[PDB]
């Protein structure tokens, strides 16, 4: 393999994202935030991402990011809630906002 610097689905390990595709929204990639309950989510952001099913319909409650509609985003292989893709918005149009302590950084 190259070693290329990948992100893998903790629990099944599905190849979801490189470190390539990070994209800096508003500034940095990483977003630390909470979910409504007060759960800590240290959130990266990529501008694709690959392996995951979205479900539901998109929301704009409580978005992190001002101006995109939220959907859950599981790992299409194994269902492991990974993040969240992003939509509705300007530049990019979509993201995804994936949980960092979901995905294991390693060596393609
Ligand atoms: O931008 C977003 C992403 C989704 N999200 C969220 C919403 C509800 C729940 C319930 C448990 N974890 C949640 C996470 C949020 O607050 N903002
Ligand atoms: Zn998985």
């Amino acid at each position: 393999g190259s070693g290329a610097s990948i992100f893998r689905c903790r629990q099944c390990g599905q190849t979801i994202s490189r470190r390539d595709w990070l994209l800096p929204m508003g500034g940095d990639h990483e977003h630390v935030v909470f979910n409504p309950h007060g759960y800590i989510h240290r959130v990266w952001c990529f501008s694709l991402a690959q392996g995951l099913r979205l479900i539901g319909a998109p929301s704009g409650e409580h978005s992190w990011f001002k101006g995109y509609d939220w959907t859950i985003a599981l790992c299409g292989q194994c269902g492991s809630h990974l993040g969240w893709h992003f939509e509705g918005g300007s530049q990019p149009q979509t993201f995804f906002g994936l949980i960092k302590d979901a995905l294991a950084e390693g060596p393609a």
